[PDB]
């Protein structure tokens, strides 16, 4: 079955967050109901407030400041690599990580700016392999 | 670890989409970025219409609708169970569904109006378990 009897008792979906997570990321393919542009450099990257501050611990300080919570354009650090951001917002929205030799320190740099600590931790514990 | 090798050779994050979800969950609690109330009776409810669109087919007819995706009250059929439509909600936000001996015709009513097949389905088997 698709679902099981939780510690609680009550019956739980294995695949529901996936799904909802899967389902977030047609929207945004289709451009549907996204509310804000990140400007990273000479890039735009249209989402949605809520995936990214559920993601990001910079996202969610930015969006729950009272002044800032409604600005439909956020500008990024200009140092901020466009395909580093690029890697984490599609890790956001999918839970894959596409770390690579030539982008690793770049996605962690980003990570780091982006306060999102588990992400760091492996891009660091990656690093450490080759070295 | 809190990640794996995916059939893509891609890295994985195992408990990514729960986590998103969690903190989905959070903002609700807190009222945080929430963009529509649903009307149920007497009843009012806050929630992300994204998270909404992404778990029933007919919030998600509603929100792509030109007319209708910038509205910020939607009112559901008065005949809607509050209480099913609360246990609905709940499980949206959390992949755990409440269905008890006394609300499961509700739940599988409400679930049939929101277009949540794979609730329906579940209800369908649990009320046939009894029978
Ligand atoms: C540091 N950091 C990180 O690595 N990731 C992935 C982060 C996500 C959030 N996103 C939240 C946090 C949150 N609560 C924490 C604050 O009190 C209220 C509940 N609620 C919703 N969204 C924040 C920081 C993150
Ligand atoms: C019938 N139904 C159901 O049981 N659940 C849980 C549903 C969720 C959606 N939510 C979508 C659907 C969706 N795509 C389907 C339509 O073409 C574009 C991609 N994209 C985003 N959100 C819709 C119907 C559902």
């Amino acid at each position: 079955n698709l679902y099981f009897q939780g510690a609680d008792s009550c019956i739980q979906f294995t695949r529901h967050a996936s799904d909802v997570l899967l389902n977030l990321n047609r929207l945004r393919s289709r451009d549907i109901l996204t509310d804000v542009v990140i400007v990273v450099s000479r890039e735009q990257f249209r989402a949605h407030k809520t995936v990214l501050m559920a993601c990001s611990g910079l996202f969610y300080s930015i969006f729950t400041d009272q002044l800032k919570c409604n600005l439909s354009v956020i500008n990024l650090d200009p140092e901020i690599n466009p395909e580093g951001f690029c890697i984490l917002l599609d890790f956001m929205y999918t839970s894959r990580l596409n770390l690579r030799e030539g982008n690793i320190m770049a996605v962690m740099a980003t990570a780091m700016y982006l306060q999102m600590e588990h992400v760091v931790d492996t891009c660091r514990k990656f690093i450490k392999a080759s070295e």
